[PDB]
């Protein structure tokens, strides 16, 4: 399945998305545990495609079309909104980030391992099948469908590296998966990016934490299969929405000084003080 392709794209007018950004910062301030769910849509703005929008892989094949990059996965910037998150996860407004996208650009951004699921995998890291160690590269592995990559593990082992690119039938990495779900579960705010929210089970992570009384946020240009749980919906570019969102909050978005890979997530930098609300 490659699901419902080509819907149209909703904007919020100007005076609607700016209510919904101060309704969003308002519900990041009063969460204790935020969970970002990011798919495709955070990097379309760095010239990556998007699967199910009006310009897709899929959406353009059915059209007999191939899809259009305006950048090389290596050469790809992390945008504003991978920015963005990595200045949330910093100052402790975000505990975990669940992503579904392959392009490597949530590690590349610096945002730490330790803190992410890559339930789809990453065109950069290859693992070893003996010892399960992985290897994050500079350039994508060549490879996907967990196939070796040619090169062997170097660990104090030679065993055979594959990519983490999962196919159509396989199933996601249970370690990423498992704590994708712990996460989800615990959040009493879940926030999605740029997905569709369609595939399954990545896209339902985000009503475990409605199911357990947390709220729902979708941020998305297209309508989504959870449309109807959202407690907030936007419609708008997710740039757009976390700039705004990031000036409510008093915070800047750093600067991303070329590709750098974090294991593990630093100690919690200052942010600034809560408004009153209400
Ligand atoms: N700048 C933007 N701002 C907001 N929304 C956007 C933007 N650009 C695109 N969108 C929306 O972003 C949404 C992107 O949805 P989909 O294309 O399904 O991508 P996925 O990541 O959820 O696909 C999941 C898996 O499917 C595959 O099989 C792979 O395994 C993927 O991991 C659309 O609804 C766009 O309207
Ligand atoms: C490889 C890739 C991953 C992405 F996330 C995005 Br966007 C784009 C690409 N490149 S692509 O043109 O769109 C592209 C798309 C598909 C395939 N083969 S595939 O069986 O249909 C497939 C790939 C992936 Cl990552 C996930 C699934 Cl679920 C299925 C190859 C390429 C290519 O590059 O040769
Ligand atoms: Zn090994």
């Amino acid at each position: 399945d490659k699901g419902k392709c080509g819907l149209p794209e909703i904007f919020d007018p100007p005076e609607e998305l700016e209510r919904k950004v101060w309704e969003l910062a308002r519900l990041v301030w009063q969460s204790s545990s935020v969970v970002f769910h990011t798919g495709a849509g955070i990097s379309t703005a760095s010239g990556i495609p998007d699967f199910r929008g009006p310009h897709g892989v899929w959406t353009m094949e059915e059209r007999g079309l191939a899809p259009k990059f305006d950048t090389t996965f290596e050469s790809a910037r992390p945008t504003q909104t991978h920015m963005a998150l990595v200045q949330l996860e910093r100052v402790g407004l975000l505990r975990f980030l669940v992503s579904q996208n392959v392009d490597g650009l949530h590690v590349r951004s610096g945002f730490p391992r330790d803190k992410l699921a890559e339930l789809h995998g990453n065109m950069f890291v290859e693992e070893c099948a003996k010892c399960k160690t992985q290897y994050v590269r500079d350039t994508v592995v060549g490879t996907m469908g967990l196939k070796a990559t040619g090169r062997l593990c170097t660990v104090a082992c030679r065993g055979e590296l594959r990519d983490t690119i999962l196919d159509w039938e396989d199933s996601l990495p249970d370690r990423d998966l498992a704590l994708a779900d712990e996460a989800s579960r615990n959040a009493d705010l879940s926030i999605t990016l740029g997905t569709s929210l369609q595939i399954r089970p990545s896209g339902n992570l985000p009503l475990a934490t409605k199911r357990r009384g947390g709220r729902l946020v979708i941020v998305n240009l297209q309508p989504t299969k959870h449309d109807r749980h959202a407690d907030l919906r936007i419609h708008g570019y997710v740039d757009e929405v976390m700039t705004r969102l990031m000036k409510h909050l008093g915070l800047e978005i750093p600067a991303w000084d070329g590709p750098r890979v974090l294991e593990r997530a630093l100690p919690p930098l200052p942010r600034p003080p809560t408004p009153k609300l209400e």
